[PDB]
């Protein structure tokens, strides 16, 4: 009643999202359609503003409904990589953006937060050359594979801030590269795209491993690729970046703040898409 809807932006996995103007305020917002839990827990996260993250503005809860108000972007990091397919981003612009990412990490997890859902179609950039993340914490709240960590795809449930990590070494080596990394179609396709790159794991690199729930002996068992060849021509800073935040173990899986003094932004600036 107090939103005129402009447009279907899309359809997440969560309902709807419509570009929609606020009538008591003229404003534009994302409006999104959507249990007590679920409800507290997305307005614990009201309470969560950073500027590389998007603001949840409100949540109405009506004629048992969900609504949430965002504020809007107008661009995602997707649209954005579909359209610079042919040129490619510009390292200082890729830098840029991982580092404002990682900003945006390290405060929602400093909070014990994790986003445990990212992709390029989630990361919402402006002119300014800001980009922010969207849907964090929804998950826990309340479909691609591609960002997915392996303990996740192990079956593990305790997982950790390390699965974030996981996800933008992903976003990352796709803006370099301007193909996704493991572009599976099942979980152990997707499971067995990431031990044909990055070696099948075992007790040696990933202590624990073995035990895991959906861990099968029978798994085949492939050599670790060198990362020149996954990730060219990305210097040796921003492979050895990329590396860390592609380590098996969640335990040595480098952590956003650690990630934001590596050499690889050193010389970063802000540039305007
Ligand atoms: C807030 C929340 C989700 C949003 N999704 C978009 N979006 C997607 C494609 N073009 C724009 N803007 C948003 C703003």
């Amino acid at each position: 009643e107090n939103f005129q809807k402009v447009e279907k932006i899309g359809e997440g996995t969560y309902g709807v999202v419509y570009k929609a103007r606020n009538k008591l305020t003229g404003e534009v917002v994302a409006l999104k359609k959507i249990p007590s839990t679920a409800i507290r827990e997305i307005s614990l996260l009201k309470e969560l503003n950073h500027p590389n993250i998007v603001k949840l503005l409100d949540v109405i809860h009506t004629e048992n409904k969900l609504y949430l108000v965002f504020e809007f972007l107008h661009q995602d990091l997707k649209k954005f990589m579909d359209a610079s397919a042919l040129t490619g981003i510009p390292l200082p612009l890729i830098k840029s953006y991982l580092f404002q990412l990682l900003q945006g990490l390290a405060f929602c997890h400093s909070h014990r937060v994790l986003h445990r859902d990212l992709k390029p179609q989630n990361l919402l950039i402006n002119t300014e050359g800001a980009i922010k993340l969207a849907d964090f914490g929804l998950a826990r709240a309340f479909v691609t594979l591609w960002y997915r960590a392996p303990e996740i795809l192990l079956g593990c449930k305790y997982y950790s801030t390390a699965v974030d990590i996981w996800s933008l070494g992903c976003i990352f080596a796709e803006m370099v590269t301007r193909r996704a990394l493991f572009p599976g179609d099942s979980e152990i396709d997707q499971l067995f795209r990431i031990f044909r790159t990055l070696g099948t794991p075992d007790e040696v690199v990933w202590p624990g491993v073995t035990s895991m729930p959906d861990y099968k002996p029978s798994f085949p068992k492939w050599a670790r690729q060198d990362f020149s060849k996954v990730v060219p021509p990305l210097d040796e800073d921003g492979r050895s970046l990329l590396s860390q935040m592609l380590h098996y173990d969640p335990n040595k899986r480098i952590s956003a703040k650690a990630a934001l003094a590596h050499p690889f932004f050193q010389d970063v600036t802000k540039p305007v898409p």
